[PDB]
RNA sequence: AUGGG
RNA sequence: CCCG
C-alpha cells in the first residue's frame, strides 16, 4: 500500500524480542540455509547497511489506481465471480450471533482465547479472556461498547505491528525482510465473523475448483480431489505473486466489497462496511504510527478468503484485459490466499497477462525456478501448491502432498524449547509422504531421544484418511 | 494477528 | 504444529 504518514508519538509499543526457535540435534546434521527472522534492529547477522524499520516496511511502495474503464471491468469481474460463488453456496448469509460469531458453527472454528487481544487492549495488560467470555460466548462492556458503534458505523482501530517470528531462507534473514502480522481489535474480528460468518462456514465446506478456494481443505485428503480435477487439462501454471497482500488496491478492495457482499446476496448492510475499514488503517509499531492506503492487515478474520477472493477476481480480470469471450470456465483455478494454481485447455498466454495484473498493482511470475517467463504445457505433477508437490502415491494410486525435503528439515532444525516432542509428531504427519527412506533419514537426528511415530502406522492411518474403504479396501 | 488443518 |  501507500504510506501517506509516518507520525511520531512518545506512547511506545513493545515488540522487539529475541526468537523463540532454538536449533535441535538436527541442525547440525542437516546444516539448512534458513534461520531465525532477525528481530532485532542491530541483529549481528543482517548485512552491514541494513535497517529492519526499513526493509520490514519496504513493502509499501504504492496504491495503484485504476481508470474508470479498467474499475468498471474489475466491477463486472467481481460481479461474475460473485454470481458463481453463491450460485453453489447460496445465499443463507444472515449474520451470526455474538454466541455463534464467538464459538463459531459449523465450519468455522471458535475464535480463540488467549491470543493477543489488540487495542487499545495491549496497552492495559488486558487480554481477550477479561473481555470476552468464551465458556458462554457473551462480550464484556467495552466489547458491548465497541460493537454498538460499529453497528453505528462509527468505529475507529489501529493495527499492532508484529515481528513474524519464523524460519527463513537465510539469504533473507540477512537481508532483514522479516514478516510482519497487524493484529486488529478482538472486537474487529468478532464483528466481522458476525458480517461474514456464515459465508465463510460455507466456503470453507464447500472449498474446491469449482468456487476457486482450497480455505478450510485438509492436504491429506484433498489432494486427490485437487489432483484428478486439474490433471484433466492441458495447461497447468504455478503463477507467483509478490506482496500479494499489500498490492491489494483501494480500488479493487474497495469493488471487491461492493459487489461480493451485498445485501441481495442475504449479508446485513454493514458486512462491507466492516469490510471496507480495512482500506485505510493506522499500524502502531513501538513509538511510531502510520497511515496506509491499499493492502489487506494480516490478522483480520478472514484475510485469507479476502485474499482468494482477489486472487479469482485478478485471474478473471487480467483474462477479460487481454482476451475476448473468456468467461469462468474459460479456465479452472483454486487459491488459498495468494498461493494458486491456473489450468485451461486454452494456450493462454500468462507472459502477456503480466502487464494487466500490473494495473491491479500485482506482479507475477512463474513458481517455476526464475525461469524465461511462463510457458505452456506444464502438468500437474510439475507445480506446488500450499508448499506441496502433487505425486502419485505408488501404492494407493492417490495423489498425496509430498513436501520437499530441504523444506522438512529446514522444519526440523528448530524448535521452541519444551515442544519438540510435539512437533516431532506434527512434522512425521507431513513426512510421511516422502516415502520410507526420506522419512527415516528425517529423523535419525532424534533417534534414541525422542518418540518418533513409525512410517507404517502413518501410511496406515492416512490411507484410512484419503479413503476408508481404500482402506477397508487392502483387507479384503 | 488471521484463518485453515 | 503446519500451510496461505
Ligand atoms: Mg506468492
Ligand atoms: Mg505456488
Amino acid at each position: 500500500g501507500l504510506i501517506v504518514d509516518t507520525r511520531d508519538v512518545e506512547e511506545r509499543v513493545h515488540v522487539m524480542r529475541k526468537t523463540k526457535l532454538a536449533p535441535t540435534v538436527a541442525h547440525g546434521v542437516f546444516n539448512p540455509e534458513f534461520g531465525p527472522a532477525a528481530l532485532s534492529n542491530k541483529d549481528p547477522r543482517l548485512n552491514e547497511g541494513v535497517v529492519l524499520d526499513e526493509v520490514i516496511f519496504s513493502k509499501h511502495k504504492g496504491d495503484t489506481k485504476m481508470s474508470a474503464e479498467d474499475k468498471a471491468l474489475f466491477r463486472r469481474c467481481a460481479a461474475d465471480y460473485a454470481s458463481r460463488l453463491h450460485s453453489v453456496l447460496g445465499t443463507a448469509n444472515a449474520p451470526l450471533s455474538i454466541y455463534e460469531a464467538i464459538k463459531g458453527v459449523d465450519g468455522l472454528d471458535a475464535m480463540e482465547p488467549d491470543t493477543a487481544p489488540g487495542l487499545p487492549w495491549a496497552l492495559q495488560g488486558k487480554r481477550r479472556g477479561a473481555l470476552i467470555d468464551f465458556e458462554n460466548g457473551t462480550v464484556g462492556p467495552e466489547v458491548e461498547a465497541a460493537l454498538k458503534l460499529m453497528e453505528k458505523r462509527e468505529y475507529k482501530f489501529a493495527c499492532q505491528t508484529f515481528l513474524k517470528d519464523e524460519i527463513r531462507p537465510m539469504e533473507k534473514v540477512r537481508a532483514g525482510k522479516t514478516r510482519i502480522v497487524d493484529v486488529l481489535p478482538v472486537e474487529h474480528i468478532l464483528y466481522t465473523r458476525m458480517m461474514i460468518g456464515r459465508f465463510c462456514a460455507q466456503m470453507h465446506s464447500n472449498n474446491g475448483p469449482q468456487i476457486g478456494s482450497a480455505v478450510g481443505c485438509n492436504p491429506d485428503v484433498d489432494w486427490q480431489r485437487f489432483g484428478t480435477h486439474f490433471a484433466q487439462y492441458r495447461n497447468v501454471w504455478d503463477v507467483d505473486y509478490s506482496a500479494f497482500d499489500a498490492n491489494h488496491c483501494s480500488d479493487a478492495m474497495n469493488i471487491m466489497f461492493e459487489e461480493v457482499f451485498r445485501t441481495e446476496f442475504g449479508f446485513h448492510p454493514n458486512a462491507e462496511w466492516i469490510l471496507k475499514t480495512l482500506v485505510n488503517t493506522e499500524h502502531a509499531y513501538e513509538n511510531k504510527r502510520i497511515t496506509v492506503e491499499g493492502g489487506i492487515p494480516s490478522g483480520c478474520s478472514a484475510t485469507s478468503i479476502i485474499n482468494t477472493i482477489l486472487n479469482n477476481i485478478y485471474v478473471l480480470y487480467a483474462l477479460r484485459r487481454h482476451y475476448e469471450g473468456v468467461e469462468l470456465d474459460t479456465y479452472t483455478m483454486i487459491s488459498y490466499g495468494d498461493d494458486i494454481v491456473v489450468a485451461s485447455d486454452y494456450d493462454l498466454d500468462f507472459e502477456a497477462l503480466k502487464p494487466h495484473f500490473k494495473s491491479l498493482g500485482q506482479t507475477i511470475t512463474p513458481a517455476d525456478k526464475s525461469d524465461k517467463g511462463f510457458v505452456l504445457g506444464h502438468s500437474i505433477t510439475d507445480v506446488t501448491f500450499l508448499k506441496r508437490h502433487f505425486h502419485m502415491d505408488y501404492g494407493t494410486g492417490f495423489y498425496k502432498p509430498v513436501m520437499a525435503s530441504k523444506t522438512l528439515e529446514a522444519i526440523l532444525s528448530f524448535a521452541r524449547r519444551g515442544t519438540i516432542q510435539e512437533k516431532l509428531i506434527s512434522v512425521a504427519g507431513l513426512a510421511v509422504h516422502s516415502g520410507p527412506d526420506e522419512y527415516r533419514r528425517l529423523f535419525e537426528p532424534f533417534q534414541g531421544l525422542f518418540e518418533i511415530p513409525s512410517y507404517r502406522s502413518l501410511y496406515l492411518r492416512w490411507v484410512n484418511a484419503v479413503c476408508g474403504d481404500a482402506a477397508a479396501l487392502e483387507h479384503h
